[PDB]
């Protein structure tokens, strides 16, 4: 009877994988046909040629890991006009262009995983930290990297930041900044990255130079960092569970389908997820007010280590 369009940044990835699979199967146990698919590879093109194809082909909602966050609007404005529900998870849109962003965390959340897990391996009052992540101008890491700089100011005062540098979400360029921090600060007593590429970098940086004790945090996918996690070189990481992410997603987008949208302050009770509740957009940097449009935050992020790593696949 009804269509949910599920899109990922570009499909062949985990994460993305993943995530589509907790949507479809949301979907199923919902009576309602999810359709995952992406672009091969990450473009504002490819992700817009989709969203039109599915509002042309009367789908009922859209939901989509945004790209770029402008670049989809038109496309994502059309559809409201047609009718179409639109949502954004992951990645999120300007807020005019979505009624819903199912959310991660917010800046003041990941920020604070990344110091407490910081916090957790460093033993020196006086330690030296380095960050690592994509580049100064990304909005989102940007976010989270300013709340955990100010968070460790706050909290950790002994700490020095010795330097923050960039690996521009390139393997190659990500290694090779990383083995650069790790051979100029032979004392330094963590590095915290959260990019899914300098994490794994940092860790490899740290076995290719034979680096012991140096504490590695920051934001990356289990598989990923599987291998660096049991060899001891990656105690702590963290990230969520992006299965759930897609099985909220289709759960608010059927509450919009079903005509019982949700306002600031509402709430909608998930099934093996609980209670979800819808918060303000200027949270996330950005305020805009309007009805039936906000933020949906996960109610838990995820911590991994040892223990847990192997209970997730992506």
């Amino acid at each position: 009877a009804e269509r949910i369009a599920f899109i990922p940044k570009l499909v062949g990835v985990g994460f993305f994988t993943s995530g589509g699979n907790g949507a479809q199967e949301a979907g199923k146990a919902l009576g309602i046909d999810v359709t995952y698919d992406g672009p091969t590879e990450p473009s504002v093109s490819g992700q817009v040629q989709l969203v039109n194809n599915f509002v042309n082909q009367g789908y009922d909602a859209i939901i989509v890991s945004a790209v770029s966050p402008d670049g989809l609007c038109p496309a994502l404005k059309r559809a409201m006009q047609r009718g179409v529900k639109i949502l954004t998870w992951d990645s999120d849109t300007k807020p005019e262009c979505r009624s819903y962003y199912i959310n991660q965390g917010t800046p003041k959340q990941l920020g604070s995983m990344l110091v407490e897990m910081a916090a957790h391996q460093v033993d020196k009052e006086k330690a030296k930290v380095a960050f690592f992540y994509s580049s100064p101008t990304v909005t989102d890491q940007n976010q989270w990297v300013k709340e955990a700089k100010a968070k460790i100011s706050q909290e950790h005062p002994g700490w020095e930041i010795v330097t923050t540098q960039f690996g521009y979400n390139d393997a190659t360029k990500s290694l090779q900044t990383a083995e650069g921090i790790i051979k100029a600060y032979p004392d330094l007593d963590a590095i915290i990255a959260p990019d899914a590429n300098a994490l794994p970098a940092a860790a490899q940086a740290a076995e290719n130079l034979k680096r012991n004790n140096l504490a590695i945090v920051g934001f990356s996918t289990p598989n990923v960092m599987r291998p660096y996690v049991q060899r001891g070189t990656v105690k702590e990481f963290g990230l969520w569970d992006v299965v759930q992410q897609g099985k909220i997603s289709v759960y608010v987008a059927n509450a919009l389908l079903k005509n019982m949208p949700m306002n600031v302050g509402d709430s909608l009770d998930i099934p093996g997820i609980g209670k979800v509740t819808v918060s303000p957009n200027s949270e996330q940097g950005y305020h805009y007010e309007a009805k039936g449009n906000g933020i949906v935050l996960l109610p838990e992020r995820v911590i991994f280590n040892k223990d847990n790593i192997d209970k997730y696949d992506f």
